């Protein structure tokens, strides 16, 4: 059983802020960091989703006068309790988060939880695995030093044969790691009343490689704020305003452009995602990636959407929403 009513907060890890402030507060988003001259998985680049930038470190980290490593001294079995209640703070953090529909992918379903909360939430489940290991991306210098640390805490602590005994070390507390998740999921009985929840609703087991794990979740993201944009185009104009010359205006032009604008700075970003992810694995599309896993992606021609053709910036001024950016 689970820490039911024991209630427990940790210092650190406030609000999450990265697709924006909670409100009534505003702004503060974060956005996707990617980068040429780093290594992710086997090969060059990386984008890091912008909750990653926001995972809760809880008690692994002193954040305090400067920033020092909060985990320096510890047995293994304390550096396990500090992970443990990190990550329970991280599941409690995600749920406001998707609960109060300020998370993108939030903006209910099935078991009764907020959307998009579940996959949050696997997310973040996969970033600390990859953080212990040591197999995540070196982009925060005091993360490193947080690897290294419990690289070394569980080498003095463990009969040596090494960060095989890191992985090993993990393998033995993953299942206690995500009893946090469970254990977190289950106190929201005691906060909703859509349904009685057991705490498998996210799956009773952990899920399920980090950087497919990051573009699956820029996908999952990419699609919904596609389909918003999308929503948006056909209020405005769906109304059938046209300026004689016939060319769009007013509010159906600006919501156009305001797509056109949005696909022109995820470009970047797909090309990187989709290179790195099509060239390790050969013969798979970053196409059907996406689409087998998110139904807001079905509707989406990744290739027409982000092509690369003379032609297609003349002809599709607003890309695979140009029909509805147009007059007649």
């Amino acid at each position: 059983s689970c820490d039911l009513n024991a209630t427990n907060y940790i210092r650190g890890c406030q609000s999450k802020t990265y697709d924006g402030k909670i409100f009534p507060g505003k702004g503060g988003e974060k956005q996707w960091i990617c980068k040429d001259t780093i290594i992710h998985g086997d090969t060059n680049g990386a984008c890091i989703p912008p909750r990653t930038q926001n995972l809760c470190v809880g008690e692994l980290w002193d954040k305090s006068y400067g920033g020092r490593s909060n985990i320096k001294n510890d047995t293994k079995e304390l550096l396990k309790e500090k992970i443990k209640n990190a990550i329970h703070k991280e599941t409690e953090l995600l749920y406001e988060y998707h609960d109060t529909g300020t998370a993108i992918i939030s903006k209910n379903d099935p078991n009764g939880l907020p959307k998009g909360f579940c996959h949050a939430v696997q997310r973040s489940f996969i970033d600390y695995k990859n953080m212990i290991l040591g197999t995540s991306v070196n982009i925060y210098e005091h993360i490193g030093k947080l690897q290294e640390d419990i690289k070394k805490i569980i080498e003095k602590g463990t009969p040596q044969q090494s960060t095989e005994n890191v992985n090993a070390w993990w393998k033995g507390i993953e299942r206690e790691m995500w009893d946090a998740v469970r254990c977190a999921i289950t106190k929201i009985n005691k906060k909703n009343n859509n349904s009685i929840f057991n705490g498998d609703e996210c799956g009773v087991s952990p899920p399920t490689d980090q950087s497919v794990s990051w573009f699956k979740e820029w996908g999952e993201q990419f699609c919904i704020e596609r389909l918003r944009y999308e929503q948006n185009i056909r209020e405005a104009c769906t109304e059938k305003k046209c300026i004689n010359s016939d060319k769009i205006q007013g509010a159906c032009k600006r919501k156009c452009e305001k797509y056109k604008k949005y696909i022109s700075e995820k470009k970047q970003e797909w090309d990187k995602q989709k290179t790195k992810y099509e060239n390790k694995y050969v013969g798979k599309s970053a196409s059907d990636l996406l689409k087998e896993n998110y139904p807001e992606c079905i509707s989406a021609n990744f290739d027409f959407i982000f092509n690369d053709n003379i032609e297609y910036k003349t002809y599709y001024p607003y890309g695979d929403y140009s029909s509805i950016c147009s007059c007649e």
